[PDB]
């Protein structure tokens, strides 16, 4: 970088070099009138060239050359190492007339170099490196270069009822991990010239968007100061001689969103000043930016680590084969004493090259959110619309994530996110904006809508889910199919078994006594569900263009749907497409279907589709302590799985 | 693409295949329980495969085989031609039960085959081609494709004072030769099939971003019908049979700007009706999107069409002088009978594959905006703020744009624009965020703030300028300098100049006897001036980082300035810096300098500079009507260019 300075008629110029720049210095301006020729003198840490019309030749300490003044014939001045008390860095310049040799007039530059430089993780190995020349950019990939934030969304200690974020203040050094580290390297005598002072500062904009601590150790112990953030715009740096280091640590308040990047910058100035109620002027600037670390969704794919569960007390059954199931695994089981837990929140995480944790998103409201999963290394974040009315398709069973697919050869190593909603032109139900575009603005997901308004609760939940290949690097999609019940129905019936009873066990559904016979014989009922069937074809075709998956790749589970005054769907009996997936291990709904030989016909059917590809199933009653089934699922699990192995910053998301 | 079509239990189904789809059937849903096996027959234009797990076999039109039923054995449909009335298309097939060879059921389907396609031009040479595969997408540069829209906001017809954009109406054929075409065509049988509707949609949010007209050409003469735009989402398309092609014509109704990429969609659909209160299905969607061109301002190296000037009717001199320089030129002078024409108005262009036109960005205000310009292919558009308060920053006078630049390796077909402003730490003015976030919104100018606060107007103009070197494609960065001027007369004074006197001719400044003596002695004039003159070096500095520039690129103007209450600066004499550029040709302000061997000094000084490079300079007198020069410059010009050779489209920008 070449900057300006130019000597001064008479007089002497002093100023502050900043290594990694040059000056291009105009003798001309400041050489007497009738002044013919100049000759100059340097010391030995400072380069000089006279650069003439483009040419430029490098000048010793004391020669007695002389070349014709011309506006075309400048100076350029450059050092390569930082000022000490024993240095004495100038230039000076002597003017001379047409006839005889003394000097008839001198002007001189007296410099001080000084090193300065802040730093940050740019490379994205966890350590802050020496001056990354792509530290003031930010790019995607593998290649990608640019240091990144974490939302500090998390809480450090329990006394408090608000994530860290939400504040100007550290109460607890065990914060800082969460943050990212940012270091002001300065090289230098032992004070800035008289005039100068070091300044760090942001943008309003961005004011709201990060927080900036210092950390000192006074006698009575560690303190963390807040220098740049909410209502603070800069701070002034008290400057320390010889080689220093200032370390700083930064946190990211805010997601992004609709309207915010993630991007965010902070600039470091050394200011001259020039008189009273003159501004500053900025010499020498350096900056450099964040990435703030989206929040990113688990598919069921992924390894577990908790499952969360919700039901009452005495739901024994269900408790009982809950335990049973994830005794076959390494996962914990946690309990609440009732679908809040599938509803309400959605477990993310979010990560940066020196940490990560999990972070719920709690849907929007229930008249009060679920905060009591805040704590240390678990992040809390949630929207809520400041107009718009939610429904029931911003309940979080509405809210799901695909293995990672590729589709027309692109790669999306995270998956893509899976939303219900209605037709363009239906008038129906959909999420609400403020987390559709929340979800968007996380970039690295790509959020996929299927149709899910033909339900009467409306959620994705209620339709489709993936479980791995066991053995494999492979996934399938599961669909309900009410195509797959009829023809099962059909079949048992033509065997003789059309007054196969369904339901066996619940009491309070035995004076319906629905048999096979009966479910077949309602006309009304099968025309409705072949209207369901076209809609689960609908979203086939969709799941099947979005993720790129062909029909080898899809499972049909049986399902069946009972309508309601909307024309929208609510299950005839569980559905068993929603379970939970532990790797090879499926809790499946128990589905209360009929009973031939003692066993339910669907249990049957389901385990011969699946069994054959190693996944293991277990039916789970979650409805028999209720004795009857009307179609709402009383309890909810919830899976927190470990983060995908691939790197979010690794991706190379779409313009 | 795969859209799933299952074959129905005992009955027939019919369907609508659009060409460029193919069908997934499903045959074991539908078969009776106890079915064994099934056989098929298909019409001629029908292709049929029976894929058995994946493995696919094409099946004769009559033959006689046999496939076992099951859920992995299904048929594959494809049609490569539209349906006519002569067409019979079907597939049926025929099941089997363990004994005996003679059907017991048949299930089948009955297609009518027809292309829809929704087609613009996205190759971008100004026709509408045949379906282009990259006709959903938009991408940059020479191998970039998507289709491009013009914001119509010139005006046909004198006898409406707003824009054309500004309502749904088209009242003039000529309108339509702004707009983009987009065409509906389809082929197939002389009706859809009952149920079937076809229906043309925008998003809600495009809705305020767009319009369309289809042209009708009934009895009473042409006539022009809005279907999509500002309250109308959708339109339900009138289906002709055979082959058909419907035009229409697409305009835009707003430019880029912070929170609108610029992008817009328009879908089509095929809809199916399917009850009474339930919403209709989208069997079909074919979607084309458009990017709206964004405007764009010249560098005074473009070669001049009209050169607009506004002055009092008696300011003899100056319309004599600037008459005299446009006659050496080809460019068209217009005259208003007075600085708005600079500081109101800045002439840009907008460019579409089809079709561009000049469009004035009006300042914001000045109690009313200067919309006298808007006609038959020039275009208005202006930003308001909604808050925030208008200051002399927001003036044009502060807004200007370099040539094409090549910066670090990154190139700048089109220039950068450059708007003062003032330091980040100031608290100083600042153009207005609503322009400013309009200017970055078009992107293809990448502008750049310079600082300009320093002075008391406030406007880059004042300190700086391009022009061309003649019989080059190169150009020069002219910047005002303080020090040339202490320079030159500092010569002029040991020359023996002294006693020469300033502003020879202004009658309302003799009595201040102004001369070179007395502007060298005065101490304080030249400290402020010391001071301008870092103000300008720091300005350098941004523009040679900026805009890639080396000192060989820069020539300095005599300059000199006057502090104010604020500590900003006001000229002291006219700043010739600020010139009419017509390629070679420079009207400069004429400086009314000291007068030695009765030439102006600095008028010498100039043309020294300036004319071995062969621009020809011509002095021009705007003050003398006035008598007197305070620092206000009275009259304005403002040359309206041709548009760059380089087409916007061509760039690639920053993400
Ligand atoms: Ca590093
Ligand atoms: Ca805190
Ligand atoms: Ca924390
Ligand atoms: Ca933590
Ligand atoms: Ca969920
Ligand atoms: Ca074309
Ligand atoms: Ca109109
Ligand atoms: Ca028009
Ligand atoms: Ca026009
Ligand atoms: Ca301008």
């Amino acid at each position: 970088r070449e900057r300006t300075v130019r000597l001064q008629y008479g007089s002497r110029v002093e100023a502050v070099y900043v290594l990694g720049t040059y000056l291009w210095t105009d003798v001309y301006s400041a050489a007497p009138a009738g002044a013919q020729t100049f000759s100059l003198k340097h010391s030995e840490h400072v380069w000089v060239e006279v650069v003439r019309d483009g040419e430029a030749e490098e000048v010793a300490t004391n020669g007695k050359q002389r070349w014709l003044l011309s506006p075309s014939t400048t100076l350029r001045v450059t050092m390569s190492q930082a000022s000490t008390e024993a240095s004495s860095d100038k230039v000076t310049v002597n003017y001379y007339d047409e006839e005889g040799s003394i000097p008839i007039d001198q002007a001189g530059l007296f410099l001080t170099a000084i090193e300065i430089s802040l730093d940050v993780d740019a490379d994205r190995d966890g350590v802050v490196e020496k001056n990354n020349p792509k530290k003031a950019s930010w790019t995607w990939g593998p290649e990608g270069q640019g240091a990144i934030l974490l939302v500090n969304c998390d809480r450090e200690t329990p006394w408090l009822p608000k994530e860290d974020c939400r504040d100007e203040k550290v109460y607890s050094k065990e914060d800082l991990k969460d943050m990212s580290q940012m270091i002001l390297r300065t090289k230098g005598p032992d004070r800035l010239p008289a005039g100068y002072e070091i300044v760090l500062y942001i943008s309003m904009s961005d004011s709201d968007k990060v927080g900036v601590f210092y950390v000192e150790n006074p006698f009575f112990g560690q303190r963390y100061i807040h220098i740049l953030g909410r209502r603070k715009l800069y701070h002034v740096v008290k400057y320390t001689g010889g080689s220093a280091e200032l370390l700083f640590f930064v946190e990211g308040l805010c997601f992004p969103d609709e309207g915010f990047s993630g991007l965010v910058s902070i600039h470091v100035s050394l200011l001259e000043y020039m008189a009273q109620d003159i501004p500053l002027t900025p010499i020498f600037t350096d900056t450099v930016i964040f990435r703030i670390a989206p929040w990113i969704m688990t598919p069921n794919i992924l390894p577990p680590v908790s499952v969360f569960v919700c039901c009452m007390k005495d739901n024994y059954l269900f408790l009982k084969e809950v335990k049973n199931l994830v005794e076959k695994t390494n996962c914990e089981l946690k309990v609440c004493f009732d679908r809040w837990i599938q509803d309400e929140i959605e477990f993310g995480y979010i990560e940066a090259p020196h940490k990560g944790f999990p972070v719920v998103l709690d849907s929007p409201r229930k008249d009060f959110p679920v905060k009591e999963l805040l704590g240390p290394d678990f992040g809390y974040v949630t929207r809520e619309p400041l107009f718009e009315s939610v429904t029931s398709l911003d309940s979080f069973g509405n809210l799901e994530v695909s293995p990672p697919v590729t589709v027309n050869g692109k790669t999306y190593p995270l998956g893509r996110i899976l939303i219900g909603s209605s037709f363009p032109l239906s008038g129906g139900r959909r999420m609400t904006k403020v987390v559709r575009d929340f979800l968007k603005a996380q970039q690295v997901q790509a959020p996929v809508e299927l149709y899910s308004d033909w339900l009467t609760v409306g959620h994705v939940d209620e339709f489709m889910s993936f479980v791995p290949i066991p053995g494999t690097k492979k996934f399938l999609l599961l669909m309900a199919s009410t195509s797959a019940c009829y023809k099962l129905f059909r079949e048992k019936q033509k065997d003789g078994h059309g007054e196969a009873i369904m339901f066996k066990g619940l009491g309070g559904m035995s004076s319906k006594r629905i048999t096979i016979n009966k479910i077949l014989s309602n006309e009304s009922l099968v025309q409705e569900n072949l209207y369901f069937q076209r809609c689960l074809d609908w979203n086939r075709d969709i799941l099947k263009k979005e993720l790129g998956l062909t029909e080898q790749d899809i499972i049909d589970l049986p399902a069946l749907f009972k309508m309601d005054e909307d024309h929208r769907a609510r299950a005839f009996f569980p559905n068993m497409v929603n379970m939970i997936v532990l790797d090879k291990d499926l809790g499946i709904p128990k589905p209360f279907g009929p009973q031939v030989e003692e066993e339910c016909c669907l249990e049957m059917h389901v385990r011969g589709l699946l069994e054959p590809l190693g996944l293991e199933c277990t039916f789970i009653d979650d409805i028999s302590a209720y004795h009857k089934f009307l179609g709402e699922v009383h309890c909810g699990t919830n899976v927190r799985r470990k983060p995908f192995t691939f790197k979010w910053w690794h991706m190379v998301p779409s313009r």
